């Protein structure tokens, strides 16, 4: 787009490339992204017209949609660091848990808002959750799942993470809930704490299998109707469920409640992220300033 100078190459998005561009109209430096190919389908383009009204302090807000010589490019509100960077920079000490708190409360608020407009993100992880020098944290390319559908691997080849995806999606099932964030939100919640990712499989089965080995093969007793789904067989393995004070240690009893409600198996007994935030794990929540090294 002539209005934008790529000031530099962000990285590799879902869709396409991801710049840092200045508008040389506004002067505002923002985040711009290139989506993918015969001409762009008007369904594609009224329901991210719709994203442009979904705005909230921890979503990243959508500027504007630009479709021209049969291309779109989504101009996103900019933040410096995504949450995959950060971790890596704190391995060596961990996030702090009142900051694991803080980005854990915050996000759910943003779910929460999201959620209430009946908008799903469905690929939440750790590259699309962004943060700035203040302490807040804000999610990433919500809603464009739908628009333009996850592939499986971008546009660079590389391979679309499944270490994030919840069961039921793994199983086959076509229609998503709000419940599948919470999922995501949950494994991630646990990465943030372990400074491991809790299920990094490398294949769908082998994605299912590890969530399997931690949380139990499910049956009709946890998951009603879970063995009428499209890809459960009746030959998969029968794992015990470990104990979270195994999983996610040192989390303590609090923690541990929530993070078992966000993983429960069954979509609708899932805890909603308005529920969540009235979880005693934030009774005592703060809103600590990280330490950013930009
Ligand atoms: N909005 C925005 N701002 C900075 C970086 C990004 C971003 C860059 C990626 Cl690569 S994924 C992703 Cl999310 N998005």
């Amino acid at each position: 787009m002539e209005n934008f100078q790529k000031v530099e190459k962000i990285g590799e998005g879902t869709y396409g490339v991801v710049y840092k561009a200045r508008n040389k109209l506004t002067g505002e430096v923002v985040a711009l992204k290139k989506i993918r190919t015969e001409g762009v389908p008007s369904t594609a383009i009224r329901e991210i017209s719709l994203l442009k009204e979904l705005n909230h302090p921890n979503i990243v807000k959508l500027l504007d949609v630009i479709h021209t010589e049969n291309k779109l490019y989504l101009v996103f509100e900019f933040l410096h660091q995504d949450l995959k960077k950060f971790m890596d920079a704190s391995a060596l000490t961990g996030i702090p848990l009142p900051l694991i708190k803080s980005y854990l409360f915050q996000l759910l608020q943003g779910l929460a808002f999201c959620h209430s407009h009946r908008v799903l993100h469905r690929d939440l992880k750790p590259q699309n959750l962004l943060i700035n020098t203040e302490g807040a944290i804000k999610l990433a390319d919500f809603g464009l799942a739908r628009a333009f559908g996850v592939p499986v691997r971008t546009y660079t080849h590389e391979v679309v993470t499944l270490w994030y995806r919840a069961p039921e999606i793994l199983l086959g099932c076509k229609y998503y809930s709000t419940a599948v964030d919470i999922w995501s939100l949950g494994c991630i919640f646990a990465e943030m704490v372990t400074r491991r990712a809790l299920f990094p499989g490398d294949s769908e089965i082998d994605q299912l299998f590890r969530i399997f080995r931690t949380l139990g093969t499910p049956d009709e007793v946890v998951w009603p109707g879970v063995t009428s789904m499209p890809d459960y067989k009746p030959s998969f393995p029968k794992w015990a469920r470990q104990d979270f004070s195994k999983v996610v240690p040192p989390l303590d009893e609090d923690g541990r409640s929530l993070l078992s409600q966000m993983l429960h198996y069954d979509p609708n007994k899932r805890i909603s992220a308005k529920a969540a935030l009235a979880h005693p794990f934030f009774q005592d929540v703060t809103k600590p300033v990280p330490h950013l090294r930009l």
